[PDB]
This record gives C-alpha cells, sequence and structure tokens, in this order.
C-alpha cells in the first residue's frame, strides 16, 4: 500500500476524488489518503462536512511528510514552498491550459485574450503552474458563455483527467513531459485592474461584452464603476440563446 | 351621476382605479364605470379575471358611445381614431413626460437620451401623446438603473396623478395646457433597431452599459447579437449596489 495526501480547497473535486475510492477497488486496496483543507480558507465549512483536516503547508515540517508517497494539490489555496515540492513529489490539478495564463483564473483570461484553455494535470516545481505536465485537454468559450460557464466546463474536465488518469501517475505508470514554452502568468492585481472599470474606455461594443461576461461568475461581486456621486456599482452581463 | 369608460391593457392601473372607486364615496357616488381592454392585446387574462370586456376603439361605432361623459386610456394598445378623439372627451394616461420622448417605452430611450422621463395625464389628440397636459410629473434615472427599475417608478407616479386629479378632470376642474414644444416620437421600429447590437460598434463603455440597461426589462428577450455562427444571443445587464 502507499500513503497519498490531497490537499484541496475545492469541495467538488476532493468530494469526486473520495467517491472514486469508494467505488473502485484498485484504489481501496492500493491507497491509504489523508484529505486536508488550506489553513488560509476563509469558509472551508462543506469540507470540514467530509471530515477533512487542516493544514498549512508553508508551516508543515518536511519531517511529518515522510510516509508519503506523494502529495496531490486539488485547487490549494497556497503555493507549496520550494522545499516541499523539491523533496516530496506533488501533483498539481490545475483549471487552465498550461502554459497559457497561467496563475489566477485561467478563464477570465481566456476569455479576454483568446488563449487556449482546459485543465492540466502536472508535476510541481518551486514557481506556479509551472512543472511538466502528465495530461491536459482544450475545452471551448462559446459566444454565450461567461466565467462560471467555461470554469464549470474545466471543472468537468478535471474530474476526467482525474478517473483516467491520477491512479496511473501515483503508480508511475504516467510520464510527464516540459511544457512547450514558459507561457504566460496573471496574478490577482491584473484581475483587480479589469474589476475596476473605466466608463471613458473606448472600444468595440464586443470587447466590452467580454469583458463583462469574463468579469460574470454567479454571486462573486468583481465589475465596478463609481458614479458621478463616487457610488460604487457591480456589474454582470447575462447572455441566453 | 356620469358613465365613464376606461380602455385599458394594464392590470396595475386598472386595478387601481378600481380600488380608489372601491374606496372613495367621491368616486361611486358620481360614477358608473365601465372597463374594457383592446382586441389587439395577445394575452387579456388577467384583465379578463377582473370581468372586464373586449373593445375594438378603431372599428367602434361612435354612437354606441353617446353615454359616456369620457372615455379614459390607461395604457391603451391602439391609436384612437381622429373620429373618436375629435367627438369624445379622451384622456390618456402615458408612461413618459410629454413631449419628450412620446410614443414607445419612453424610459428605454430617455435613458440612451437623457430626455426627461416621468408620467402625464393628457388630452388625446389624433396623434400619439401629443394633446394638452392636464398634469405630469418627472422622476430621475440613477446610475445602477435599468428599464425596469424606472418603469415601475413611472407606474407608482401614475397612481399619483391619478390619485391627486383624475377625479378634478372627469368633473372639469382641472384645465389643461400646451405642450412646451411638438417633441420627438419613438415607434416600435425605432425599439427594434435598438435592440439589433452592432457588436462592431464603438464607444465609451458608459455608452455601452447605458445601451443594455435601457434594454434590460426583466424577462423581455429585447437586446441581441449574432455570433460569428449565425446563433442569436440576447444580452442583459445587471447592476447592483
Ligand atoms: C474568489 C473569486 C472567484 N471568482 C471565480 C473565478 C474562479 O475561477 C472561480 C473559482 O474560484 P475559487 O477560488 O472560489 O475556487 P477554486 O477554483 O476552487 O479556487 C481555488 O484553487 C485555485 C486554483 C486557487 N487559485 C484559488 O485561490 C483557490 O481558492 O470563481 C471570481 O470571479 N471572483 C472572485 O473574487
Ligand atoms: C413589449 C415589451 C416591453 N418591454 C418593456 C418596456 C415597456 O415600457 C414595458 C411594459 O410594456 P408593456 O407593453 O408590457 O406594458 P404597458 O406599459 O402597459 O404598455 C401598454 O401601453 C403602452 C402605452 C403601449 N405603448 C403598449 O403597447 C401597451 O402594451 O416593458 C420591453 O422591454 N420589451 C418588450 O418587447
Ligand atoms: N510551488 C507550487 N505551489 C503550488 C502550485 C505550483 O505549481 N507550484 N500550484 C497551485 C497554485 N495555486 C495557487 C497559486 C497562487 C496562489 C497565491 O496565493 N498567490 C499570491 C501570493 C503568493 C506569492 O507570490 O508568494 C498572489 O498572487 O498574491 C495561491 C494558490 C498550488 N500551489
Ligand atoms: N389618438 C390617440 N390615441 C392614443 C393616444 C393618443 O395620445 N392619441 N395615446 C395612447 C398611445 N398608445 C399607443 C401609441 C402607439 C401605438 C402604435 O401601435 N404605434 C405604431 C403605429 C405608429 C403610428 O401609426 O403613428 C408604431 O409605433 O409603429 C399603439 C398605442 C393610446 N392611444
Ligand atoms: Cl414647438
Amino acid at each position: 500500500m502507499k500513503k497519498i495526501l490531497v490537499i484541496s480547497d475545492n469541495y467538488q473535486l476532493v468530494s469526486y476524488i473520495k467517491n472514486l475510492y469508494l467505488s473502485n477497488e484498485e484504489w481501496s486496496k492500493e491507497l491509504f489518503i489523508d484529505y486536508s483543507y488550506s489553513s488560509i480558507n476563509r469558509n472551508p465549512q462543506s469540507l470540514i462536512e467530509l471530515g477533512m483536516t487542516e493544514i498549512d503547508i508553508k508551516n508543515k515540517n518536511l519531517n511529518e511528510l515522510n510516509d508519503y508517497h506523494l502529495i496531490i494539490s486539488a485547487h490549494c489555496k497556497q503555493i507549496f514552498p520550494a522545499h516541499i515540492v523539491n523533496n516530496k513529489l506533488c501533483i498539481n490539478i490545475h483549471p487552465g491550459l498550461n502554459p497559457y495564463n497561467r496563475g489566477w483564473f485561467p478563464q477570465v483570461f481566456s476569455i479576454l485574450n483568446k488563449k487556449p484553455i482546459g485543465a492540466t494535470i502536472h508535476k510541481m516545481d518551486s514557481e506556479v503552474d509551472h512543472g511538466e505536465i502528465y495530461c491536459q485537454e482544450e475545452v471551448s468559450i462559446l459566444s454565450h458563455e461567461t466565467s462560471i460557464d467555461i470554469y464549470n466546463k474545466v471543472i468537468e474536465l478535471e474530474k476526467k483527467l482525474i478517473k483516467n488518469n491520477l491512479l496511473k501517475i501515483i503508480n508511475n505508470e504516467l510520464q510527464p513531459k516540459l511544457p512547450s514554452q514558459e507561457g504566460n502568468y496573471n496574478s490577482i492585481q491584473d484581475f483587480n485592474k479589469l474589476c475596476k472599470l473605466n466608463l471613458e474606455d473606448n472600444g468595440s461594443l464586443r470587447e466590452h461584452i467580454d469583458l463583462l461576461r469574463a468579469l460574470t461568475h454567479g454571486d462573486f461581486k468583481n465589475a465596478y464603476f463609481y458614479d458621478e456621486n463616487n457610488t460604487k456599482v457591480f456589474v454582470k452581463i447575462e447572455l441566453s440563446l
């Protein structure tokens, strides 16, 4: 048997992994799996409801990780320090098509800059969303779709990748390969610049609809303007066939 | 006593007028009120439920209307023929500030063109939304508001104008005044042109957000574009404090 550590702050992916273990005898006869959410998760209830434990991977002593054959990050909210990724096999499930729009909310950037979007399972190195790729697949962006629409496709794709590839990766059956290039990276500040709308901006209606749809994601409060009295107004769009 | 005919295709206004009658001794003691919806109303069920009768005022024979002291239009879907307005006292309750943005959906156009918006009770002549004005009041348009937001304010003000003035008009206690200018009439085709978005249109973000809020009104399917594959996509905006 092997011990496996999954660090996730996404209910859907951890639930999915849990369900694969309970329904697949190869998993349950071979693997022990601990699951933890990150200490910086501000709302972890739904994860605590599944019996997960908190972990702070930035302060976790290397020593306490010796048993683990490997570590999986499924939408972990923390950057793994260099010392962790360089001394333990760490594998990340990322909601973007590396190396395009690495970093924050890839589908928001892809709606705007037209680079590929998708899902990627990859080895972690000390950089973000950077290490060698085990599998990935693209998804499309249609004219009517917002962030949340594409994000939902990506999650479904991540589930597919996990189902078809995760056990092979754990069993050293799958061999990864360098990304074709360095790619591009988008930060939280970049997302924040986009959210601060400029009512004076000159552009096509197309460009403005695309900005609003990239920034439309459920109840998240993203895009805003200030009006002539300095009242803050958030803005989202709805597109329907 | 006086016989009054009310032609309305608007559940709220007709219901309000019926409520004032039921609640105000000055009304029940002085008035008999007949109520009809237009023969062209495609979904009159809610009005039929009030026991209202169908009328086609474009075909109605004038001799059949002799008993009426006056006729009130309250969001009537038909243009009254010259013969009717020139031989019966006809009064319209209009959800715009005449003479600005007369005709269709005044508040849509005011969001776009910044002309005043409001409600008006006026005498009907053979032109639309054009006769002498008994009373009217402006409402304002706030940065976060859509068509439906402003429309709701108009309807409320329509109630206040009725409550305060409609009996005075009926009893010849309030004399109307010419509109300040000829003004501008928007047609249905004008509305439909605005709905056909041009994705290549160049404008400020302001401009584009204003066009989309002018066209956002609950579940009506108004603004659309065609994508690359000629799929029709409807667009609404949400603005929120
Ligand atoms: C927080 C936030 C999120 N979103 C949208 C865009 C995101 O793609 C989507 C999901 O975000 P989420 O953070 O709630 O859920 P996850 O996609 O599970 O994100 C998690 O793993 C990611 C790979 C890390 N970068 C995140 O920090 C971490 O929270 O929601 C917004 O549109 N605005 C926001 O403020
Ligand atoms: C039909 C339609 C309406 N709307 C919005 C804008 C309108 O101000 C609002 C309500 O219009 P309505 O037709 O449902 O309801 P009312 O405001 O009662 O309008 C009625 O009296 C008016 C004086 C006439 N011009 C209309 O034909 C007649 O239906 O809803 C749209 O945004 N799109 C639409 O296609
Ligand atoms: N090692 C390493 N750690 C990783 C990944 C990796 O492939 N390599 N992949 C996943 C990436 N998830 C993220 C990426 C960035 C942040 C993040 O929170 N960035 C902060 C600050 C971090 C910093 O720069 O120090 C910011 O943008 O301000 C959080 C989770 C999880 N951790
Ligand atoms: N007499 C006359 N009739 C009226 C009003 C008026 O103050 N004067 N006031 C109300 C106006 N209601 C309308 C206005 C326009 C239409 C309409 O159907 N317009 C068409 C036709 C336009 C036209 O022929 O002028 C269009 O936009 O293309 C229907 C109900 C009720 N009827
Ligand atoms: Cl004039």
